[PDB]
């Protein structure tokens, strides 16, 4: 857990895993001086590791300073839920990866539709004032659940819809093809930042189920998702998968059921993104607050 | 405020709410043959509580040598609003917590970045030349306002900026474990003068539904507001609290809207500060009197 450390070497890391730091709590507790002499690493590397095993573990104060600095660096997409924007500091991010993974109903789908509406929106407003485009591997696209979002939003359903490249991807190879022509799509429109692949997964165990097929699954599947998270890198631009369930990076979320309107979140895996989980709501409106 | 008048039958006391006379500046100012035929009340009567109308806000004229002994004896945050100063007598003390509540939009929020650059100020420009502790609970904070404000005050933007702590609570364990560290933070840096937490009841709200663990959510609410005022007192700092609505705050300052540019500030309680009511205004150059 220790592997997305703040201007680290790769070699330091292995001789960081090497001495027995595992993870960055082991780190934290640590002496300079202890890890410096049981890993090489210079006595200032060793307390630069130290230090920001810290910052990760405990709470520290930015400065509204460094703050502007980030805000305006690096850019997200807003879920409609400021719980849940905080959860993600601030957001959808562009060039990385995001999964929501949950039971049925979770809060994945309707997310994955509010964030290719507001992706539309401005930086103001938690948009990036682009297009979206949604592959629709289940069939689980509603043209009716995008109004009622627009209409919250008080926007041109109509035109929201036509921002909204739309695909269905019936099998892998069409879902892995899809994929291979999102390079060509985002060259012709470059207003696309937002790509949206419901169920990723779903044909994958559909044709390769049982574990006589486990390897190669999560094999084919890992390439797949590299496809998208190279785009996401070389476009700049934001990638959210869903996977529906009771080693690729990116933020992976979980979402999970609470009495009938209220979802919970719950950050998994995330280097930049602090563990912990938020209440939001599933409203006519939307992704929403409780 | 006038339920609690001096010697009069709870009877008449509602014939004046029921005429719309609640607050005792308006009664203050008032005829007792304007009164008396507005609640049928005798003009004996009418008169006897207008007199002691006005003993309650009681006004005491000092000598220009007088207050300007206080107002240096006692260094205040001036809010850029004069008249929201008066209401404060001065602006927002230390040693205190002082709690603006309202409907979105009331302006307790811009009026927490005014005070987050005004705190940096010098005492005749009617700062503490403190540092502020932004503690973002909603994800309220916004740097391009604590910008046109260090503008229009014609301040260093990059060093305002730099005077500003800032952290967003996700959630109420978080918001707890913050004002918990917040205590070791002002040892760190005793140049904070000023700790704001925009909306404390937020994620109480909403991780506490209905009414059930009520048990704790204000049993934990309590330590966490207490623990606040501790801080304040015990580290001659100004503390601020906002709360969003649609026993132990020092101050309890309600803002209402107006037209849409206008906003009405309170006291709904508060010991020293003298009860009624001014109007601000919110400017793109910050919280100024309209």
């Amino acid at each position: 857990t220790i592997n997305d450390l703040p201007g680290i070497s790769q070699t330091v890391i292995n001789k960081l895993i090497e001495a027995g730091y595992s993870s960055l709590e082991t780190l934290a507790v640590a002496s300079p001086q202890d890890l410096s002499v049981a890993a090489g690493i210079p006595l200032s590397t060793a307390q630069k590791i130290i230090k920001e095993a810290r910052d990760a573990l405990d709470i520290r104060f930015k400065t509204a300073l460094e703050v502007k600095k980030e805000r305006m660096n690096v850019k997200k997409i807003s879920t409609g839920s400021q719980a849940l924007d905080g959860l993600l500091a601030g957001g959808i991010e562009t060039r990385t990866m995001t999964e929501f993974f949950g039971e049925f109903g979770s809060g994945k789908t309707q997310l994955c539709h509010q964030l290719s509406v507001n992706v539309q929106l401005p930086p103001e407003k938690g948009g990036l004032s682009g297009k979206a485009v949604y592959i629709d591997t289940e069939g689980t696209f509603r043209w009716e659940r995008i109004e009622n979002m627009a209409k919250a939003l008080g926007l041109d359903i109509d035109n929201v819809m036509n921002n909204i490249y739309y695909i269905r991807a019936i099998n892998t190879d069409h879902q892995i093809a899809i994929v291979d022509d999102l390079q060509e799509l985002v060259s012709k429109d470059p207003s696309i930042k937002l790509i949206v692949v419901d169920s990723v997964t779903s044909h994958f165990r559909a044709e390769y189920p049982g574990r006589e097929n486990l390897a190669v699954r999560q094999q084919k599947l890992n390439k797949h998702l590299h496809q998208l998270t190279r785009l996401a890198e070389v476009y700049d631009i934001a990638v959210i998968i869903t996977n529906q369930v009771m080693h690729v990076p990116g933020i992976r979320i979980q979402l999970k059921k609470s009495r009938g309107n209220r979802r919970i979140a719950r950050v998994v895996d995330a280097p930049h993104l602090p563990e912990g989980e938020v209440v939001f709501a599933l409203t006519e409106e939307g992704i929403r607050d409780a």
